[PDB]
C-alpha cells in the first residue's frame, strides 16, 4: 500500500502528488537541498532567470489537469506579445522562418528550388521497411536536403540539442512516423486530416501557446513541494534496494547517518545512470540498458542588459545550423517573450551552448562561457552593447539523447522489469524529453500502479 520515489524532478514530484490524491501514500526522496531536479527560476538583478527549462506548449491535457488539481490555471501565463516570430541563422544573417504555407513560399529562408523541393513533399518516397531511421534520413526523403540541414535542424537542436545524424525519428517525432504510416505524405495527411476535423464544446480548447507561470516554472515545484510536504524529503539519498518477500528495501542516507526503508512498491526518477548504480546488484543486463542512455551537456548563459543599452529583440529567439559550425545554439529572447520576468525595460538573452555535438564546451569555466556567448551573439544577431547582468547555469548530465536503436532499448527495459514485480522506471530518459511528456507519463504511471 506503500510507495518510494527516488528521484525530485518533475518526474518524481507528479508521480508522488498523483498517488497521494488518489489514496495511495508516496514517499519522496531527493539527493539535492532543493525539489525540482531542472526546473528551477531564480529571482537576481530584477529579472526571473530560469535555470533549464524555460516553457512548455499549452497543448497537454495532463498538464492542465496538474494546474488544475493545483490551483495554478489562473497563474499561467502567455507567451506574450511581440514576434510570434522565430529566426534562423542561415547564410550570412538571421532569416524569420514563416509561419504559413504561402508565406514560406515567397520567403527568402531557402533558395527557391530548396522551397519548391518541400512543396514536392507530396511526392515523398515511401519510408525504409523496417529501419529506424535517422531524424536526417526523414528529413533528407521527405523535406529536401537544404530543408532538413537549415529548418529540421533548428527543430531538432531547439529541443534535444543533439545531433540531427543521430537520433531516431519514431522516438523524437511519434506523431510524423505515425502520419507517414497512414498518409505516406505529410502535407498530404494535413490536407486529409483537415477535412476530417470539418465534417464535425464542453470544457475548453487548448490553444498550444508557448506558456509559463507568472514567477516562472518555480511556481509548479513550489506548488508541489507544499502539496506533498512531509512526504517529501530533501538531501536524502538512496544509495541502495534489493528484495524481500515481494516489496524493498532501500538504504537511504540522510543527515551523514544510514537509515532503511521497506515499501511494497519502488518508483525511480532519476536520470538513467543514477537509476543504472541502483539496478546494478539487481539485474546487470537492465542496468547496462539503461547506462547505455547518453546524455548531451548543455550550458546556459543569461545576460542582462540595462533597459536602453540596446533595442528589444523582435521574436521567441533564433537557432544557428550545425553546418553554420558555430560554438553557440542558439537564444531567447526571453524579456520578449515573457516580458513580466524582467523589471523596469531591461532585456534578458538567454543562450545555449554545447549539446551532442560539442560536449567539450560545457566543460570551460563561467568566465569563458559568458565570453563566448558575447562573441557569437556579436556576429550572429549584431549585439555589441556591455551586460549588466551575467548567469551560467552548466549542465554536465544535460538532455538525454533518443539515438539510433533507443525504442528497441525501451522495450528491452521494459520486458526485463516484468521479471522484477514492484518495480517502475519513470523520468526524461526513456518515453518523452519535455515537461509536457514527463508529467503526463507520471499520471499513466500513477494511475496504472493502483492495481
Ligand atoms: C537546459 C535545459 C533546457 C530545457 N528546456 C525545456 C523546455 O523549455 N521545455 C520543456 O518542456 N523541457 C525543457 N527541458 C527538459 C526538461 O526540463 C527535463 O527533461 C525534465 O525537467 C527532467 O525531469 P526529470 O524529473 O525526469 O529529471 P530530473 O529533473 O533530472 O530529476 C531527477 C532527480 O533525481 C535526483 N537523484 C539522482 N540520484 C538520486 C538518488 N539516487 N537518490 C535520490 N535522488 C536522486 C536528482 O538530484 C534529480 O533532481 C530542458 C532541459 C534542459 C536541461
Ligand atoms: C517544444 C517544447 C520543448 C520540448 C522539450 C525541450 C524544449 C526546450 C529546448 C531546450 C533548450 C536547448 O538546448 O536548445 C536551445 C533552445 C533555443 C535557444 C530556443 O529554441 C526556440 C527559440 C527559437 C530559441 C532559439
Amino acid at each position: 500500500m506503500n510507495v518510494a520515489v527516488v528521484g525530485g524532478g518533475i518526474s518524481g514530484l507528479a508521480v508522488a502528488h498523483h498517488l497521494r490524491s488518489r489514496g495511495t501514500d508516496a514517499v519522496l526522496l531527493e539527493s539535492s537541498a532543493r525539489l525540482g531536479g531542472a526546473v528551477g527560476t531564480h529571482a537576481l538583478a530584477g529579472y526571473l532567470v530560469e535555470q533549464g527549462p524555460n516553457s512548455f506548449l499549452d497543448r497537454e491535457p495532463a498538464t492542465r489537469a496538474l494546474a488544475a488539481a493545483l490551483n495554478l490555471e489562473g497563474r499561467i501565463r502567455a507567451a506574450d506579445p511581440a514576434a510570434k516570430r522565430r529566426y534562423v541563422y542561415t547564410r550570412g544573417r538571421l532569416r524569420s522562418v514563416p509561419a504559413s504555407p504561402p508565406a514560406f513560399l515567397a520567403s527568402d529562408i531557402l533558395p527557391l528550388g530548396a522551397r519548391l523541393r518541400v512543396a514536392g513533399e507530396l511526392f515523398s518516397r515511401r519510408a525504409p521497411e523496417g529501419v529506424d531511421e535517422s531524424l536526417a534520413a526523414f528529413g533528407r526523403r521527405h523535406l529536401g536536403h537544404r530543408a532538413t540541414q537549415v529548418l529540421l535542424d533548428a527543430v531538432q537542436t531547439g529541443i534535444y540539442a543533439g545531433d540531427v545524424e543521430q537520433l531516431s525519428v519514431a522516438a523524437t517525432f511519434p506523431m510524423l512516423v505515425k502520419m507517414e504510416r497512414e498518409h505516406r505524405s505529410l502535407i498530404l495527411g494535413a490536407i486529409r486530416a483537415q477535412k476530417a476535423q470539418r465534417q464535425a464544446g464542453t470544457a475548453p480548447k487548448l490553444s498550444g501557446a508557448l506558456s509559463t507561470f507568472d514567477g516562472g516554472l518555480q511556481v509548479l515545484i513550489d506548488a508541489l513541494a507544499a502539496s506533498l510536504g512531509d512526504a517529501a524529503h530533501v538531501g536524502a539519498r538512496v544509495e541502495g534496494l534489493a528484495r524481500e518477500d515481494g516489496g524493498w528495501r532501500l538504504i537511504i542516507e540522510e543527515h551523514g547517518r544510514r537509515a532503511e526503508l521497506s515499501v511494497a512498491q519502488v518508483v525511480l526518477a532519476a536520470p538513467a545512470h543514477a537509476t543504472a548504480k541502483l539496478l546494478r546488484p539487481l539485474d546487470d543486463a537492465l542496468a547496462a540498458l539503461v547506462a547505455g542512455i547518453a546524455y548531451a551537456p548543455i550550458a546556459v548563459v543569461h545576460l542582462g542588459f540595462d533597459a536602453g543599452t540596446l533595442p528589444a529583440p523582435d521574436g521567441f529567439g533564433f537557432l544557428v545550423p550545425a553546418e553554420e559550425q558555430r560554438r553557440m545554439l542558439g537564444a531567447i529572447h526571453a524579456s520578449t517573450t515573457f516580458p513580466f520576468r524582467a523589471e523596469g525595460g531591461r532585456v534578458l538573452y538567454s543562450c545555449m551552448v554545447g549539446g551532442a555535438r560539442q560536449p567539450g564546451l560545457v566543460e570551460q569555466d563561467e568566465d569563458a562561457l559568458a565570453a563566448l556567448a558575447r562573441e557569437e551573439l556579436k556576429a550572429l544577431a549584431g549585439v555589441t552593447a556591455r551586460p549588466s547582468f551575467t548567469r551560467v547555469f552548466r549542465w554536465p548530465l544535460g538532455i538525454p539523447q533518443y539515438n539510433l536503436g533507443h525504442l528497441e532499448r525501451v522495450a528491452a527495459i521494459d520486458a526485463a522489469l516484468q521479471r522484477l514485480p514492484g518495480l517502475h522506471l519513470i523520468g526524461n530518459a526513456y518515453k518523452g524529453v519535455g515537461l509536457n511528456d514527463c508529467i503526463r507519463n507520471a499520471a499513466q504511471l500513477a494511475d496504472a500502479l493502483v492495481a
